């Protein structure tokens, strides 16, 4: 199947397109890259250099694709946007792929912000939040939204498991079938080195609601929601009707992707250090055999 991703590109490191290609095309999907931006790096590291793609671009592009009849995909996936402008124009894209494939899923990460320590603070100019709101999600099919990001776009605040599914609920009803908070502040009754990962869908009305409590590493990754927004669209194509186990092929393909590059960062920066972003990029060629296959290292509990 055929997967328009539009996200960022960087020539050094993992983030965005980088961290989404190769995995899904490791694991057999066409998957055509739209590089939203090209900078030397992540914006985690001292420096950055590079050039970003307008709006006009963008459907020069996609203009392209539909003069040679090309347009016809069964996904799209976005992901990171820092200008409105570019969002209306991906919106717009959509929109039409719909009309071209009314079969189509739509895999949007709703990226905003992220709570850096206990308060949120937005990573994105605040006027996109409305186009997220009203033009976005409306259109997607399975969204990503850390528990940040699912605050914004819902108004309430999630305190509580009880909270974060009724928010669920209430994005449900905005459109999306497939709702997953792929990260959050939530108490697990195994330790306070954990992270919640909530998951919700709607299918033929019934629901199916997960929940996966998950050991934290400590250190800060980049490329990570992405990795995961792509390997939720591989495994919820494969496994369609089990948000369960595609929800558990996902984290583990994260865990073990993790693991190495936890291994390998301890190993270059030596003994004792605290590694830098360079010494933390995913190491993601080295994964492919977990990517192909991921061992099953987390049970989600069904809720
Ligand atoms: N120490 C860690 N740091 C970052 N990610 C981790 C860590 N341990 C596990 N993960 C995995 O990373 C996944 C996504 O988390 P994260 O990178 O914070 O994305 P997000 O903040 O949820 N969404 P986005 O706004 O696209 O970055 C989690 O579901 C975990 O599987
Ligand atoms: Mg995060």
């Amino acid at each position: 199947s055929r997967v328009l991703s539009i996200q960022s590109h960087v020539i050094r490191g993992y983030v965005g397109n980088r961290a989404a290609t190769f995995p899904l095309q490791v694991l057999g999907f066409e998957i055509d890259a739209v590089n939203s931006v090209q900078f030397s790096n992540h914006t985690g590291y001292a420096h950055w250099k590079g050039q970003v793609l307008n709006s006009d671009e963008l459907q020069e592009l996609y203009e392209g694709l539909r003069l040679n009849n090309m347009n016809k995909y069964d996904y799209v996936l976005t992901g990171y946007t820092r200008d409105k402008s570019f969002l209306a124009m991906v919106v717009d894209i959509v929109q039409e792929l719909k009309q071209q494939n009314p079969r189509l899923v739509y895999v949007c990460d709703p990226v905003l912000g992220d709570k850096w320590d206990g308060e949120g603070s937005m990573y994105v100019p605040e006027d996109l939040l409305p186009v997220y709101k009203e033009k976005v999600v409306p259109l997607a099919d399975i969204i990503t939204p850390n528990q940040f990001e699912a605050e914004l776009l819902s108004g309430r605040k999630i305190h509580s498991q009880e909270e974060a599914l009724r928010v669920m609920d209430m994005l449900h009803s905005m459109g999306p079938d497939t709702v997953v908070i792929t990260s959050s502040d939530l108490p697990s009754p195994q330790g306070s080195n954990y992270l919640i990962v909530l998951g919700s869908q709607r299918r033929r009305v019934v629901m199916e609601r997960i929940r996966m409590d998950i050991r934290k590493v400590d250190a800060v990754f980049v490329g990570t929601g992405d990795l995961f927004a792509a390997m939720l669209l591989a495994w919820t194509h494969k496994h369609p009707n089990n948000l369960k186990v595609a929800c558990e092929k996902t984290v583990s393909t994260l865990h073990h992707v993790l693991q190495r590059t936890i291994q390998c960062a301890k190993a270059q920066a030596g003994e004792g250090v605290r590694p830098s972003p360079m010494q933390l990029e995913l190491r993601m060629v080295q994964s492919k055999r977990d990517i192909e296959d991921p061992e099953i290292v987390v049970q989600a509990t069904v809720l």
